[PDB]
């Protein structure tokens, strides 16, 4: 750990600790392509259990990189083609709006005003394809963009159909072994127990409730060891011995639209590097980046660029976490906590972090 990681890093967290009240934090800094692991306070303030490197945390929306990737795996396999209609796997899906509505539109947020959330009602199948039949687009497609739950976790469902996996088991034989991430889940099992963290929520010990798609939305848990060890895969998926794999995490850092000074991957979100400061930080405020803006389609997509600042925030009822890296400076950080704190803080102490460190 050398004292210049260990300067910035402390320096930066542990008034945002104090600042935001954060019961307990995982960092892991990326630096060269080696990880460094920081970790404070508690994972079970009840309990007095620390957190510790194998704490595991809610990711929340961080979980859309996940489902991006495993997207471009799928696509990369030939399994689907983001170019293919969304009823050509889900040909129950009959309505006229659905017509030119894309697996693409789906990934990206852009099939015309799709909801942020699943209504909390929808708990069975048939309620699900009701859901979807009755949606009004506000917007043509590709025109607006809208972050969406219903929009990413549709394309995360779809995607794995033609395997014939579950979205579950897909990930998990897809994406996590093949990384070596097997501290990483969907669903917690019983012998990992002792490592989840509760969230903290109003000072409520709380854990992430089941809703309709939350597997591809939002609902993996991870330790900061793995984490990390999922940025680095994104940092340099050249070094992926999985053909596939390999080419899902480039597909999911291409660039499909841009709104701002922004560009939308599959999951990842990206800006060209060096970035101004002030844009990422306060376009991850949710005041923008939850709404609705106008989007320019990259005709054809960009391939990743190396030279970006490559992000995504995410938090669960109990949890804010965030992960951004550099490819090009081999640069990267992942930040987890049990509290759901503001997104403009997190992507300011990782800018700074980031900033130093470059």
């Amino acid at each position: 750990a050398p004292q210049q990681i260990n300067d910035i890093v402390h320096r930066t967290i542990t008034p945002l600790i104090e600042q935001q009240k954060i019961p307990g934090m995982a960092v892991a800094v990326i630096y060269q392509g080696k990880p460094y692991y920081f970790t404070w306070g508690y994972a079970d303030i009840a309990k007095k259990q620390p957190v510790t490197q194998q704490t595991l945390f809610e990711l929340g929306s961080v979980s859309k990189t996940f489902t991006g990737v495993l997207g471009g795996d799928a696509i990369a396999r030939g399994e689907i083609k983001l170019s293919d209609p969304t009823t050509k796997y889900w040909p129950e899906l009959t309505a006229k709006q659905w017509n030119g509505i894309t697996l693409l539109h789906l990934a990206t947020y852009t099939a015309g005003g799709l909801p942020l959330q699943v209504p909390d009602e929808v708990k069975s199948s048939s309620d699900l394809l009701r859901f979807y039949q009755n949606w009004q687009p506000a917007w043509a497609p590709g025109t607006q963009r809208l972050y969406a739950n219903s929009s990413i976790g549709l394309f995360g469902a779809l995607a794995v159909k033609p395997s014939g996996l579950s979205f579950e088991q897909a990930m998990q034989t897809r994406v996590f072994q093949p990384l070596k991430l097997n501290h990483t889940w969907i669903n917690v099992p019983p012998a990992e127990e002792k490592n989840y963290a509760w969230g903290y929520r109003e000072g409520k010990a709380v854990h992430v409730s089941p809703g309709a798609l939350d597997a591809e939305a939002y609902g993996v848990k991870s330790t900061i060891e793995d984490m990390a060890r999922w940025v680095q895969s994104n940092l340099k998926p050249l070094d992926i011995n999985e053909k596939t794999l390999q080419q899902g995490i480039q597909l999911a850092q291409s660039r499909y639209w841009q709104t701002g000074d922004m560009y939308q991957g599959l999951g990842w979100e990206m800006l060209d590097w060096p970035v101004n400061p002030d844009s990422i930080i306060n376009g991850s405020d949710n005041k923008i980046a939850l709404a609705a803006r106008p989007v320019k389609a990259i005709t054809p997509p960009t391939p990743a660029v190396r030279a970006s600042w490559v992000h995504k925030t995410g938090a669960t009822g109990g949890f804010g976490s965030y992960v951004a890296f550099i490819p090009e400076k081999e640069l990267g950080i992942v930040m987890l906590a049990n509290k759901n704190y503001p997104n403009p803080a997190r992507v300011d102490a990782a800018w700074q972090i980031l900033n130093a460190l470059q």
